[PDB]
């Protein structure tokens, strides 16, 4: 026993590397939480390497590619949608929309990952990353990981959002992966 956490455990960590208007803004990293929300954090981790491949949707089970769709400052950054990319679409890797595993992680803080959704057990592949406490979505959206490094790189996204959530660059996760070196 090496730490005393005051947090879930971190069982799985990935990584984003972000793309502003084309040019390179660095990695975030993020540590998943599969003790707590395995489901979910499979999935997560998946759609990071890509290792299922095609889905029925018709496009790559990969976040690679995908953009940012919506960034509201003092809120959170969304991003995730797949297979259409305009925010609408995206696609899990259990071949349907899965159901919110559990709740008990709450969006107590900047940095959190969690899930999108458009209504309960309606999850896909986009999420988003608080940049503020956000407890009025506790219930509604499953918490599955966090931020690890890179969040400057968050905060660099956020502050090219808009009230609307338009953001004033195409800002996307140009490459991503598990990581796999300890």
């Amino acid at each position: 026993a090496t730490r005393v956490i005051s947090a879930p455990k971190v069982t799985k960590k990935v990584f984003f590397k972000i793309s502003i208007n084309g040019e390179d803004a660095g990695t975030i990293k993020f540590g998943l939480f599969g003790d707590d929300v395995p489901k979910t954090a499979e999935n997560f981790r998946a759609l990071c390497t890509g290792e299922k491949g095609m889905g029925k949707l018709g496009k790559p089970l990969h976040y690679k590619g995908s953009p940012f769709h919506r960034v509201i400052p003092n809120f959170m950054i969304q991003g995730g949608d797949i297979t259409s990319g305009n925010g609408y679409g995206g696609e899990s890797i259990y071949g349907s929309k899965f159901a919110d595993e559990s709740f008990k992680i709450t969006h107590d803080g900047p940095g959190l990952l969690s899930m999108a959704n458009s209504g309960p057990n309606t999850n896909g592949s986009q999420f988003f990353i608080t940049t503020v406490p956000c407890p009025w979505l506790n219930g509604k959206h499953v918490v599955f990981g966090k931020v690890i490094e890179g969040m400057e790189i968050v905060k660099k996204i956020e502050s090219l959002g808009s009230q609307s959530g338009t953001p004033k660059a195409k800002i996307i996760i140009a490459d991503c992966g598990e990581i796999t070196e300890l």
